[PDB]
């Protein structure tokens, strides 16, 4: 059971929260969704757009008690936003010890921060493929590289990328106005482990919309 | 906590449930609203339209486990429906013993049935004022005459009416095509006692909309 305090109308739709708001065409900036959630430990929540491509995928963790915001890129002025709770997995097997690559987190936190393995100078519009020296050794849960809120707000956009085979890889693109430098060791993304796959997440696009289909392990929402 | 099992999108707005459906122009008929509720004992729920003049006010009582529906008159093809939880008051102080007028109820039921004092013959379009020989002795709680869902369906429409001072009175209108005859003793409306006012209820309208303003005591909804 997820607790939901809401200052504005919220639609519950196929297991996920749906909010209709009309941000401006500018970006990148934070679009308040009119609700707060209290996720139980072991849950996180994906925030993304319903049927459009101007929103960074966000991750709300179980310790977050502020208003939920969508962070959007420059785009068409109206938007619908989905929130999908994610049942977290404990870990995944890796050939290298897991915490020699990813940073330790709290049980309350959703994801494991990913330090940049090398300096990166992204000119405006520039993209780079970031690759980590670690492999998965089986397929018991799922794992996903997502951006970090701080970077998404700067228009430095990690492409939400699945990780089931090969090395941990993700694309990062600077949609900002100025060139950006990511220092080696800087926390540039996060790794989320899930009990159930996020089938739509492909790694090929900056702004993957969450599809309208309902989910399989739907939790309960309490509107208080 | 009220428990909602929703097979369709439901909007939580300012404490009410909001549903947008596309009923046909015809009336009278039941419009399914995509949800079932398990009200706790001592709760009812008002079903009415939000911003249109087409829908009879209904009462879902605590025992009802089927699909919540709205019973609409003939009219416009588009419609939004509010569901307003109602905290029942246990009784009201009256000048004559309550149960000499109002029929007794179960605790799972929401309203106390109102037997028609005399016979009414209602030509199509014709309304009448029923008056019951009982007065209130204090404003302890609120009291409202609503319709009964069986008569709403037949176009025989009780005007939702408040009962603060004077005698229990209510108007009842036959918006059907054919004359109707209400028999003496027949159960022709229902009386509903509430801890909080339904401030917009006037008695002078067949299809009062429920206004958009959020309620005083938002209850907890649990989607499951
Ligand atoms: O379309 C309808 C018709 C009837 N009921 C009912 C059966 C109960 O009579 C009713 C609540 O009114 P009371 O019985 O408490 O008065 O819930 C509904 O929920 N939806
Ligand atoms: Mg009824």
């Amino acid at each position: 059971t997820i607790l939901v305090c809401a200052s504005e109308p919220v639609t519950v739709d196929g297991g996920r929260l749906l909010v209709c708001r009309s941000p401006g065409p500018e970006g990148f900036y934070k679009v308040p969704l009119g609700l707060k959630v209290a996720l139980p430990t072991g849950y996180a929540m994906l925030v993304a757009q319903r049927g459009g491509g101007r929103t960074t995928n966000g991750i709300v963790d179980a310790g977050f008690r502020g208003e939920v915001q969508a962070i959007v890129a420059p785009g068409r002025p109206r938007a619908q936003f989905y929130c999908t709770p994610l049942r977290l997995a404990p870990g995944i097997a890796t050939d290298v010890p897991f915490f020699e690559v990813f940073a330790p987190k709290r049980d309350e936190d959703a994801g494991y921060d990913i330090p940049c393995p090398r300096e990166l100078v992204l000119p405006p519009g520039g993209a780079e493929t970031v690759t980590l020296p670690v492999h998965r050794t089986d397929g018991r849960h799922w794992a996903y590289v997502f951006g970090r809120s701080s970077l998404n707000l700067r228009g430095i956009v990690v492409f939400p990328t699945p990780w089931e085979s090969g090395p941990c890889r993700f694309r990062i693109q600077n949609r900002g106005a100025h060139p950006v430098t990511l220092e080696s060791g800087q926390r540039v993304a996060q790794l989320v482990l899930t009990r159930e796959p996020l089938g739509w997440i492909t790694g090929r696009s900056p702004f993957p919309a969450t599809p309208r289909a309902p989910m399989q392990h739907r939790p309960a929402w309490l509107f208080a």
